[PDB]
């Protein structure tokens, strides 16, 4: 069922992002939290699965990914527009500033302001430091049922 990873079968994580200088461009493990990955494109590319595939639960693998296969392709689809009111609490917000906002599961994305409007403020959520070769380490913790 789900003794081993497999494509497009899922696993609970628990990992961390690092540079060339290894700093933590993210994190799923120092937070205490965990995190499903979603294999078969269902949040992933298949570039992340086709380097996962072969590990057992209780085991740790470190791969490096190309930046779709990691933090995935930047995500014009989250762009959203609110009014320059929204922000004026905060003060008036700026050209190509990206400032950390506030999702639905409370997570704190990066989004960057990317052009001021006199009525309207656009915002861009992007992804995660996509975009980039990144070295990352992750763990299989429990693997989750091909229900193929």
């Amino acid at each position: 069922m789900s003794e081993s990873v497999q494509s497009n079968s899922a696993v609970l994580v628990h990992f961390t992002l690092k540079l060339d200088d290894g700093t933590t461009a993210e994190s799923t493990r120092n937070n205490g939290k965990p995190a499903l990955f979603r294999l078969g494109d269902a949040s992933l590319s298949e570039g992340l699965e086709q380097h996962l595939l072969g590990l057992k639960v209780g085991d740790k693998t470190t791969f490096s990914l190309e930046p779709d296969a990691a933090f995935g392709v930047p995500s014009p689809d989250l762009i959203q527009y609110f009014s320059r009111r929204e922000f004026m609490d905060a003060g008036e917000p700026e050209i190509g500033a990206i400032m950390l906002f506030t999702a639905m599961d409370g997570s704190e994305m990066p989004g960057v302001i990317r052009e001021i409007n006199g009525d309207s403020i656009t915002v861009d959520f992007n992804h995660p430091l996509a975009g980039q070769t990144v070295h990352f380490d992750i763990e299989v913790l429990e693997i989750d049922p091909a229900l193929e």
